[PDB]
């Protein structure tokens, strides 16, 4: 007999396929069936009847490499339908790098002295005996190797330390990482050279595993940026993933035009792929760059001056007597969000077919951006059902099937008979994304239960206390 039946809904398979009325019975962790399920045995049959149940969805993008570990409740995603995390983005990774205190970017994951893993293997294991409430696909990024090997982050490595980060990127892979991010963006990485990202980079082949980049610039030379990335691709000969693509900036306020341009006519040559969150505004360390520091900003957190959480940085910096650019040393180590990109470009990268959906959450942020706990049901309420960009369909396919493609999760993102039961079960009509930056914590709407390999971990909203997720190879 199944263990249970969710029985008179929706199906939206994941497929890109309108949604058919059907049931879906499980049986241990897998899908046993979907259908007419009334002949079947099953020790529940779950009335859904006005729902849509959907495979979970998978997010294209989390910092939530340490969050697994220290809130394995993983609240802000599976009260979105999140069922699998790809962690290890934008070159910053938990593991490998034992450090106290680490530089920032990395410092995003840190909650005091969480950097203690020596060898990525150490970190898997951790996750393996305490598991989270979602799956984690992990991948290692460069900038933590950069940290964990040279003495001198302010230059290119050598043959000798591209060595020993090379070492420690297959170790990790050979251990079950998924790939290998990178964010020349950001100061532990700035220096690095295209060839060095390449050669520590070379393992991904062997391993069959992705390479995920934060651009070196998103802006005024983004161009620029994509080329390295399309290069690096082809150098490696691996799938290539664009993080959190935008054009930010007033300067480059409708670019999106060109640069989707761009990325379409690449993935017409070589494997490309990239996701997006669906807001106007980042969110990452506090950083003196004049582009991003141009609109409103806001403090996520700041370590010298913790009283300044939530407040507008304008309003810091003019009380200072300072430009937000000059101010930003004297609060450093701190946490931002900024209003750097316009509507109409996060609505076409959005509505581009190929982009899969990333929240970009901070999940140790004291006044987060609301994407932590709304990015989901924003793309299946707001855009889909309230504005028509995509069909629901469609909007589902971009957070499971898609992305389960393209990270290659075997037997996942789908609502097929022998796939792994992470599902969700949410209502079309009122799924919606609470969160606001007001108010950015707040619970979805409409999100009626999730289920990880087959136990609900999200019911009468509240986390059921079932750790039912696993650690995931490519
Ligand atoms: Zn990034």
């Amino acid at each position: 007999p199944f263990d249970y039946i969710l029985s008179g809904g929706t199906v939206i398979d994941g497929t890109n396929a309108p949604g058919r009325l059907a049931d879906v019975g499980v049986r241990g962790d897998r899908i046993a069936a979907v259908g007419d399920l009334s002949a079947s045995s099953a020790r529940r049959r779950i009335d859904v009847a006005g729902k849509v149940v959907s495979p979970g969805f998978i997010d294209s993008h989390t910092h939530d490499d340490n969050y697994l570990l220290k809130h394995r409740d993983m609240t802000p995603k599976i009260s979105q339908g999140v069922t699998t995390v790809v962690t290890g983005n934008c070159g910053i990774s938990l593991a490998p790098l034992a450090h106290a205190n680490p530089p920032a970017p990395l410092d995003l994951l840190d909650e005091g002295g969480s950097f203690r893993f020596a060898r990525f293997s150490d970190y898997l294991e951790a996750l393996r005996a305490a598991p989270p409430a979602v799956n984690a696909a992990c991948m290692v990024g460069h900038s933590t190797l950069r940290a964990a090997v040279m003495p001198d982050l302010r230059r290119e490595a050598t043959a000798d330390e591209i060595q020993a980060m090379q070492a420690l990127a297959d170790d990790a892979l050979a251990s079950g990482a998924i790939g290998i991010s990178t964010g020349a963006f950001y100061p532990p990485a700035a220096h690095a050279s295209t060839e060095e990202i390449i050669e520590v980079c070379r393992p991904l082949i062997t391993h069959g595993g992705v390479y995920a980049t934060h651009m070196r610039d998103e802006g005024e030379h983004i161009v620029q940026a994509l080329e390295e990335t399309f290069r690096i691709g082809r150098e490696l000969d691996v799938p290539v993933v664009i993080s959190h693509h935008k054009v930010m900036g007033k300067l480059n306020f409708g670019r999106s035009k060109e640069t989707l341009a761009l990325i379409e006519a690449a993935m017409a040559s070589q494997d490309v792929s990239l996701d997006a969150y669906p807001y106007v505004a980042g969110s990452t360390m506090l950083k003196q760059d004049r582009v991003l520091l141009a609109g409103r900003t806001l403090i996520t957190w700041c370590k010298p001056y913790p009283e300044l959480s939530g407040r507008d940085l304008e309003e810091i910096a003019a009380e200072r007597g300072k430009s937000k650019y000059d101010v930003v040393p004297e609060l450093q180590p701190a946490g931002a969000i900024y209003f750097m990109m316009d509507e109409p470009d996060v609505q076409r990268i959005l509505a581009f077919g190929p982009t899969m959906i990333g929240s970009d959450g901070l999940p140790h942020d004291e006044r987060p951006h609301p994407r932590l706990w709304g990015t989901f049901p924003r793309v299946l309420g707001h855009y889909s059902r309230d504005l028509g960009l995509f069909p629901l369909e469609t909007a589902v396919w971009k957070m499971t099937g898609l992305t389960a493609a393209k990270f290659g999760l075997a037997e996942r993102g789908q609502v097929q008979p022998g796939y792994y039961a992470d599902l969700v079960v949410f209502d079309p009509a009122t799924v919606a994304d609470s969160a606001t930056f007001e108010h950015p914590t707040e619970r979805a709407a409409g999100i009626h239960s999730v289920y990880v390999n087959g136990a609900a971990v999200w019911e009468d909203q509240s986390f059921t206390g079932q750790h039912a997720g696993r650690v995931l190879n490519r």
